[PDB]
């Protein structure tokens, strides 16, 4: 739904009924709303990666009040499967962060990933649905959790050849690849 | 999830459907610089009520302990209770959450590879919990060498296989300044 | 001098002596508890504590009657307990809130005091002499106390005990069968 994403849009990757996809988590103008409504699971998800994101951004930019002030809007696309809905959680933190910062993401970056109030990665599934669905949209960087790895080369060579990808532990380097 | 645990951040130990699982409680600001507590990990009322009465007396506690850190009464602070363990065994959690407070509020880690279990009274008094089978079964998949129990469950930990319970360095309480003693040795005695 | 349902005598430690202290849950104007007769964030808690056992407790034994769950109430707590007795009326608020929910009086005479935890576990308070004191002032010849404190009451000089109905007790189920015969 984008080739360049405006200020608070990250294309995370979700795991489909039918297969991977490509959905962008949207926030837009303290509060978050959140809409494609999903059930309390990826609400407190959500809630989890917005207090994250509040606490990052005293420490990052102590000077910025945007995410402790504002009233936000977010939107999950609906499509994830219920279990897959909190592994767009470094996505949602990545939207607050690019919004609050008025800063819009690194073009051609995706990412999935469980995030935690401290910041802990988790892992997640649909390892080769989401690299696929990367692949067919075109990105060539990819963010994946660090016990996600074996999961990674386990693919396909004609899927994973040619990606450049990180495994993360904490948020904050998936902060820098979309941030530099 | 940690080998070494930040500040607000605990090892607790769960009675699950499944069995036993040693679940991370974390705490951390949400806004900067009276106070207040956001909660997360799904609770129904009394596991929500659970986390008050422990935000409660950490409150309580480090007043006395901490006479000068007003970091509990004045600040914004989440606190995440991660899901996993049975409605009747919610309780439990609290000293677990008691401690995450006051590391959180004292800039101190946890002693590592502790985990604890233990419901905690207004006067921080710790009552007896189950699934203690599962929870040392838990504590010893997760590599965890000190387990800290409540003394009312010494009969629950005694009367298990000794493999089981075997390598674990055990200590049974009675009150939250017992646990707070194991769990930040090098803060102030009393 | 007839209990209504939701009135209930608690027995308090103020920092002079003993008090009897009725507390007194009614409807007033999701339910909501509103609390009076001001004490301490502790005090505030155990409310809260109260309330919330009792609503599920209710649940557990009356599936049917949805009262704790829908009505706005006032509960009133009066004042002079000192700070550190302040989680003793427990279960005084619980048995009050219970009392109006099955809209039936608490027995007569009969005074009660402890801590009562989420899951229901009776917990030990202090100023057991004082209380035992201020019962017997009031005309109480049966009161509900926490089994921990069972050393404390026997520790009293035989004077005081003697002729007291006294009930000990380690799960607030043992205070309903009591209560509520």
């Amino acid at each position: 739904m984008y080739d360049v994403t405006p200020p608070g849009v990250v294309m995370g990757l979700a795991w489909t009924a039918m297969g991977g996809s490509t959905l962008f988590v949207e926030t837009s103008l303290g509060s978050l709303e959140v809409t494609g409504q999903l059930g309390e699971v990826m609400k407190e998800s959500a809630r989890i990666a917005y207090t994250f994101a509040r606490a990052f951004l005293m420490q990052h930019a102590p000077a910025n009040d945007y995410l402790v002030t504002s009233h936000i809007h977010l939107h999950v696309p609906e499509g994830a499967t219920p279990k897959d809905g909190p592994s767009a959680g470094c996505t949602i933190v990545t939207a607050l962060l690019s919004l609050a910062m008025g800063r819009p993401v690194r073009q051609n970056l995706a990412m999935t990933g469980e995030v935690s109030l401290t910041g802990k990665i988790l892992p997640v599934g649909g390892i080769k649905e989401k690299t696929i669905a990367a692949k067919r949209a075109g990105v060539t960087c990819i963010v994946l959790p660090a016990e996600n790895k074996k999961d990674f080369y386990d693919l396909a060579a004609f899927i994973t050849e040619g990606l450049e990808v990180h495994f993360v532990e904490h948020y904050r380097e998936i902060f820098d690849i979309a941030f530099p």
